[PDB]
């Protein structure tokens, strides 16, 4: 490891209160990317010129154009890379790619297969894996290392904050820092959490409580802290027991409520690293009515995540909304504070 004196930093646009994404460019001269910066993976991709335009996706997302490129290095490796809500195939390629200021040469796939769901509900085109090596499809050097090995970076860590309004704009939608923190957008001080094993960002749960009592997790379970996710996830049985509680009932995606009883819903907490981490029914209900004639969504959902990674809780951006997020990979720990 070699560091160095600078910081940078990504600003993020802020969709809806689902989608945190910012721009990266490709190539020689640069080809303009929206994505998500997801921990939960950890590759690189955006759609290709190569996708086949009767994947409707394609048409509807920005494409990289290699024959544009005069960076572009061919590789051609084939990659099929398999999410919790879809999957993308395609090929490996090595271009330049401009992350915040920073620019280095990164191997990334190049997405000719893109089905329609979930991509035609994604503001993003492409996905920036801020995951580890380990974990990598391909065994492909993730673009976070490809910066640690450059020598520029302060600190071997990233920070996220994801601000919460999204329907008025003018405000920061959220930042990405590279190579430390932002104290202007958090108070008090960093409560860290090691990580259960190293090429994962997950930590153990101690218990999840629904009001007063500690109705789930009792003897522990696990948390990933995901980036790329929208909402806060469990399996399937946690989350069937923590909506019972709730009142909520299930409709095909997602679980809704009355908005009227919206306020009324208990806090819910999560036991991580010793400390007790709340949020109250402002902060995973969308309010979007305070009327008895209308359903409001909770920012809580079922997924279960398979082995080796599941069962498992994701601790997505209902979470980060709340907490200002450092991850460490030199000490293999996740820290909190609450953001601002
Ligand atoms: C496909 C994908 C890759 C990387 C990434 F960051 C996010 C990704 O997409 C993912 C997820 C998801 O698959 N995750 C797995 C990897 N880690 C982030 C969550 C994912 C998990 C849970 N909920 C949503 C919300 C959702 C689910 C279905 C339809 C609409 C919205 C997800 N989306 C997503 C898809 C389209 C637009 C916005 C988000
Ligand atoms: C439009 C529609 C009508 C009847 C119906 F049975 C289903 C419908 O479609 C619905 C929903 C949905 O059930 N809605 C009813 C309540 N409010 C939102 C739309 C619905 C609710 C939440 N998210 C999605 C998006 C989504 C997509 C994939 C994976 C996760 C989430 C939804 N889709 C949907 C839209 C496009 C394609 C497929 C489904
Ligand atoms: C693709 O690049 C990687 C570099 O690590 C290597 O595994 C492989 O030999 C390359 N294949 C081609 C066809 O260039």
């Amino acid at each position: 490891l070699t560091l160095g004196n600078t910081t940078s930093s990504v600003i993020l646009t802020n969709y809806m209160d689902t989608q945190y994404y910012g721009e990266i460019g490709i190539g020689t001269p640069p080809q303009t990317f929206k994505v998500v910066f997801d921990t939960g993976s950890s590759n690189v991709w955006v759609p290709s010129s190569k996708c086949s335009r009767l994947y409707t996706a394609c048409v509807y997302h920005k494409l990289f154009d290699a024959s544009d490129s005069s960076s572009y290095k061919h590789n051609g490796t084939e990659l099929t890379l398999r999410y919790s809500t879809g999957t993308v195939s395609g090929f490996l390629s090595q271009d330049i790619i401009t992350v915040g200021g920073i620019t280095v040469t990164q191997m990334f796939g190049e997405v000719t297969e893109m089905p329609a769901l979930p991509f035609m509900l994604a503001e993003f085109d492409g996905v920036v894996g801020m995951g580890f090596i380990e974990q990598a499809i391909g065994r492909v050097t993730p673009i976070f290392d490809n910066i640690i090995s450059q020598g520029v970076l302060k600190e071997d860590v990233f920070s996220f904050y994801y601000n919460r309004d999204s329907e008025n704009s003018q405000s920061l939608g959220g930042q990405i820092v590279l190579g430390g923190s932002d104290p202007q957008h958090y108070e008090g001080n960093f409560h860290y959490i090691n990580l259960i094993k190293t090429g994962v960002w997950q930590i153990q749960m101690k218990g999840v409580s629904v009001g007063s009592s500690t109705l789930l997790c009792e003897d522990g379970c696990l948390a990933l802290v995901d980036t790329g996710a929208s909402y806060i996830s469990g399996s399937t049985s946690s989350i069937e027991k923590l909506m019972e509680a709730l009142g909520a009932k299930k409709r095909l995606f997602d679980y809704v409520v009355k908005c009227n009883e919206g306020p009324t819903l208990p806090d819910i907490s999560f036991h991580l690293g010793g400390k007790e981490y709340t949020l109250t029914s402002a902060d995973y209900v969308f309010q979007e009515s305070y009327s008895s004639k209308k359903l409001c969504t909770l920012a809580i959902h079922a997924m279960d995540i398979p082995p080796p990674t599941g069962p498992t809780w994701a601790l997505g951006a209902t979470f980060i909304r709340k907490f200002y997020t450092e991850f460490d990979r030199r000490n293999n720990r996740i820290g909190f504070a609450l953001a601002r």
